[PDB]
């Protein structure tokens, strides 16, 4: 079965799974289309299925897709693990700016549910780790956006002491502020 | 670029994803509804997916779903590898009793499309193996229907040199002839 939790941001759900732990291994079920629509309350369908690796301390991320091209993103760890996030960034919400920070294992299981309106990142604990994220729309390079890791705006609160390794373009995103200009 | 391979039975295939980066650090894009679309030419809708483990030896298999709810199988391996195998069970099928096997690994990055209309199964080969599965239609144990990994007249090749491990569910599987095709 799966435990949904609410995080201090509303729209932003944790879903656990709990598992078997059987003599082969074990068997779950990731993802049920009416059971998420019933827990959204709204239809949600999921375009693409994206699976990456990274090495310890490599951070990704403060991405979002602008206007139309916003993605729901619903996320999890099949291998190691990563600290998640994922920041409000709708300028009329009440929770605008505010983030929220949760671990994903392999063997916790869970899974976070990132709305449109939100930017995500994630940075590697363990020596290596594969992240699983489906979305509710396809990523299109014309609508990325970025937004800096360490933006005091928004003050996420990093596991890590030292600088992150980051991607050329991640390294170079703008601050909370800059990064919303046009939106 | 992804490559879509035709096995010796027509509508199953073998799919090999586009992958950006290294054994150490890659990115790929498991699933894309609009391309998967086109390749198969209808419409087609993946309602839940599926996650589960392992050990070597363990043989999972030889499933089917009967009449509505009949389902297609999107499946790879995240972790390790397993030897995957399709059976043609359509009984007015030109290549009824036919079946097909493909390696998947977490290396290889290969997945297999097995149609409505097909038996389904697969061996681990390494120390432990994480298979996904994505499915057209939720599980129903109403219309299950199972066939024993060994039937004679499916005849299959199975690589292991060792006797599998499986379920008593797997074990008690009823032979082709028997097994129930139709509700």
């Amino acid at each position: 079965m799966m435990i949904v939790i609410k995080t201090a941001i509303p729209d932003v759900l944790i879903l656990e799974p709990k598992v078997f732990g059987d003599e082969r291994g074990f068997f779950f079920e990731s993802y049920n289309q009416q059971t998420f629509e019933e827990l959204i309350g709204r239809k949600v369908t999921f375009v693409q299925d994206n699976h990456s690796k990274s090495k310890k301390n490599v951070l990704r991320g403060l991405h979002f897709q602008r206007g139309e091209n916003a993605q729901g993103k619903l996320v999890r760890c099949a291998v190691g693990e990563v600290f998640d996030v994922a920041v409000d960034i709708r300028k009329e919400s009440p929770t605008f700016g505010q983030w929220v920070g949760v671990n994903l294992s392999a063997e916790n299981k869970r899974q976070l549910w990132i709305p449109e309106g939100f930017a995500h990142g994630f940075v590697t604990l363990s020596e290596y780790a594969e992240f699983l994220y489906k979305a509710t729309n396809y990523y299109s390079p014309s609508s990325e956006g970025s937004i800096l890791w360490n933006d005091e705006a928004i003050g996420i609160e990093w596991p890590f002491s030292q600088l992150p390794e980051l991607s050329a373009k991640d390294a170079a995103a703008p601050l909370l502020d800059q990064a919303l200009l046009t939106e």
